[PDB]
């Protein structure tokens, strides 16, 4: 027949990242066949010998919604053959955006007399694909319409002139969506009127240290965010065993080893459970978090 079975083949965007690179060889039914493209294609040239070469550096986003380099070839040696070539192009960078806001869950405060269009928090997601653009939006507003999000910047801004209530929680569920390839999870943003307690940069902390850890060496750094941007004082208590084995820097949040350790001494536990407290001298507010320290033998 005049038409050959359609050549189907899969390559990544990156396989086509260099002009003139021979991606694949089109097969010939007879030794003396020569190839020629039917229509000029922006992405590929076809050599006389059937080698398919990168013309313009492949860009998945720039392909039609089909995501294929789709072209025909003429085969000869008139009595000529025709064959369709469909290169399915895979965008291997195309993985969903994720929020890079820290700490999670998303927490902000709103000034009680915040005037309209006061920014209270900036949503920041990252698309691992550098070639993608994302839009931020609210999927569920539990604030009674007191906040909106800028789709470009991710900035969350107050609306209306009414006051906000002290200690009152305003909740938005927010999402960033890809304009190319997927989205973030629908994350919960908690905005509290006026002030709220410090939030640790991790919901729990875990350290693993050898038996021979040097006395007064740093074991783990703990940090809490003060929403009032006020001074944080850290304290550390032991849950059960190990009181006084570790301390934490009042200002630094750095947990050091206070005592020598013996793994073969069964008086000392192998897993220490500690609670770190972050205290604002901004008045009252404290938050606690678990710190778990495991000791390995050496
Ligand atoms: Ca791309
Ligand atoms: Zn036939
Ligand atoms: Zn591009
Ligand atoms: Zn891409
Ligand atoms: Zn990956
Ligand atoms: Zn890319
Ligand atoms: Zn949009
Ligand atoms: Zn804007
Ligand atoms: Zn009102
Ligand atoms: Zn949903
Ligand atoms: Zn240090
Ligand atoms: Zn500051
Ligand atoms: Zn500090
Ligand atoms: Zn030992
Ligand atoms: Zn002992
Ligand atoms: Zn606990
Ligand atoms: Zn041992
Ligand atoms: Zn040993």
């Amino acid at each position: 027949s005049a038409v050959r079975p359609t050549k189907r083949i899969e390559f990544t965007e990156a396989d086509g990242d260099t002009e003139g690179k021979s991606v694949f060889q089109l097969e010939k039914e007879t030794d003396k066949e020569t190839f020629k493209i039917r229509d000029d294609n922006p992405w590929v040239t076809v050599e006389t010998n059937g080698a398919v070469r990168v013309k313009k550096k492949w860009d998945y986003e720039e392909l039609g919604p089909e995501k294929t380099i789709d072209f025909w070839v003429i085969i000869t040696n008139k009595y000529t053959d025709n064959q369709r070539v469909i290169i399915l192009v895979k965008d291997v960078n195309d993985e969903p955006p994720y929020f890079i806001n820290r700490p999670l869950p998303m927490q902000a405060v709103v000034q009680l007399n915040a005037p309209p269009n006061t920014p209270v928090f900036t949503l920041q997601a990252r698309d691992p694909d550098t070639d993608h653009n994302i839009h931020y939006f609210i999927v569920r507003d539990r604030t009674g319409g007191r906040f909106e999000v800028d789709e470009r910047s991710g900035v969350v801004r107050t609306r209306g002139t009414d006051l906000f209530q002290l200690d009152m929680e305003y909740v938005l569920y927010v999402k960033a969506e890809d304009q190319n390839g997927q989205s973030t999870p629908e994350e919960r943003l908690s905005i509290v009127g006026g002030k709220r307690a410090p939030q640790f940069y991790m919901p729990s902390y875990e350290a693993e240290i050898p038996e021979n850890q040097k006395k007064d060496s740093d074991i783990i750094s703990i940090k809490a965010k003060s929403f009032a941007d006020r001074e944080i004082r850290y304290t550390l208590k032991a849950q059960g065993q190990g009181a006084g084995t570790f301390n934490i820097g009042p200002t630094s949040g750095i947990v050091k080893l206070a005592k020598e350790l013996d793994f073969e001494d069964l008086r000392q536990p192998h897993v220490y459970s500690l609670i770190v407290t972050a205290t604002e001298d901004s008045g009252g507010f404290s938050t606690s978090v678990d710190l778990t320290i495991r000791v390995t033998d050496v």
